[PDB]
């Protein structure tokens, strides 16, 4: 029941100041990287994005495993799709990336190749610190970092664009019942950012829209800042990233939840925050059923193996393109148990 979810919690806020020392070794290495950057003429304008809640700019993704993105104000952008896929597309000039231009393109290949070079050469330079350098298989965690043979940091860099989001999103980000249509402009007039993920496509990304839309995240604006007002979605959120951790970490050898992310997590949950707009519909004091409501939506999202970008709702993240029909059959029927028998994988 609730108590048993609340005692997760609790247990889960005890490796809060382990993860804290573990961001601020990331910290220190992001920083000496984004001094050498800094001198790159390519990468003059480089900067962190952003996107977590250690400092402003390491993000947790799972338990030893960190997030930073490198934006890269790029100035005068123009987007072409690549063939309906909705959310890649090529980047065109109407300038310091002069060198990666191949006709009127960039090329996200050449560009994060010479983006590696320098992170891999500045590694090994100073080392004050045991710091190697792996190359995860997807292109869009671009570098990963080992630090100290414990922690591991992607490196993600990204191209901002100051222009009106692409017309593929007009339609997402659909928060005006929950956050209302004035939040919604005024998220909209943000930048928003291209990463090279795959030809030489480059994939949309809103990183600082997720963590404004987790901080600031009721429907009062006072939502969470006082006593009367504690609502438990940041609380459910962490409980469905957990959930999926444990599972997963049942499958070591086999990997058969490899597919699945706390990204297709976080997504599912956004939504349920859309379909219950009222900060009413997740008082604190009602987690227990807060919680059945976010494992009940990822469930209907497995079954119908539809889960929706929050930003471009034609880009399906469970096709089965991406994920296997048996691998979203398998985690059904896992956290269909789970739901069914109270969690027991939460059980001491
Ligand atoms: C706030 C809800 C969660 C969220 C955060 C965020 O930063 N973004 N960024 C995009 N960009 C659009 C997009 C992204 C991906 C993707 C695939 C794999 N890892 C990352 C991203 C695949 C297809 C598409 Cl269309 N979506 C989101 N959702
Ligand atoms: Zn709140």
């Amino acid at each position: 029941g609730a108590s048993k979810l609340r005692a997760v919690l609790e247990k889960l806020k005890l490796s809060r100041d382990d993860i804290s020392t573990a961001a601020g070794m990331v910290k220190g290495v992001v920083d000496h990287l984004l001094l050498r950057l800094k001198c790159d003429s390519a990468f003059r304008g480089v900067g962190l994005l952003n996107t977590g809640s250690y400092y402003e700019h390491v993000k947790i993704s799972a338990p030893n495993e960190f997030d930073v993105m490198f934006k890269l104000e790029v100035p005068r952008i123009q987007l072409e799709e690549y063939s309906n896929t909705r959310a890649y597309y090529f980047v065109k000039f109407k300038n310091p990336l002069s060198q990666f231009l191949e006709g009127e393109i960039l090329s996200a290949s050449k560009m994060l190749s010479k983006f590696r070079k320098i992170i891999k050469e500045e590694i090994n330079d100073i080392k004050d610190t045991d710091v190697i350098m792996k190359r995860k298989r997807g292109g869009s965690p671009a570098v990963t970092l080992l630090i100290s043979e414990k922690i591991s940091v992607d490196i993600t860099l990204a191209l901002e664009s100051k222009s009106s989001w692409p017309a593929s999103t007009q339609e997402g980000l659909r928060i005006q019942n929950w956050l209302s249509a004035k939040v919604r402009k005024q998220l909209r007039l943000k930048p928003f950012y291209l990463v090279p993920k795959h030809e030489e496509t480059w994939r949309l990304s809103f990183s600082h829209i997720e963590k404004e839309i987790l901080n600031n995240h009721g429907k009062s604006k006072t939502c969470c800042e006082n006593k009367e007002e504690k609502c438990c979605r940041k609380d459910c959120l962490k409980l469905m990233k957990y959930l999926l951790e444990q599972l997963k970490e049942r499958f070591k050898d086999k990997k058969h939840l490899d597919k699945f992310s706390s990204y297709h997590v976080k997504t599912a949950f956004f939504h349920v925050c859309t379909q219950n707009p009222q900060d009413s519909q997740w008082d604190r004091k009602d987690l227990g059923l807060c919680f059945d409501n976010c494992v009940t939506y990822f469930l209907q999202c497995l079954r119908t193996e539809k889960l929706e970008n929050y930003f471009i709702p034609e880009f399906n993240l469970f096709s089965s393109n991406l994920i296997d029909k048996r691998s979203k059959e398998f985690l059904t029927k896992q956290i269909e148990y789970e739901r069914n028998n109270e969690f027991p994988v939460f059980d001491e």
